[PDB]
Formats: C-alpha cells, structure tokens, sequence
C-alpha cells in the first residue's frame, strides 16, 4: 500500500523537495 512511496516519505521528510534533492537515492 504505502511501499514504493515510504521510502520515498524519508526523502519527504528529509527535505527533498525544499532542497532540489533526487527522490530516494
């Protein structure tokens, strides 16, 4: 359900967006 996105959360919440930053790496 959330997977394939949840990992995905810990770029959310690590700011990727706000930076620029690649989805997760």
């Amino acid at each position: 359900e959330e997977e394939a996105v949840r990992l995905y959360i810990q770029w959310l919440k690590q700011g990727g967006p706000s930076s620029g930053r690649p989805p997760p790496s």
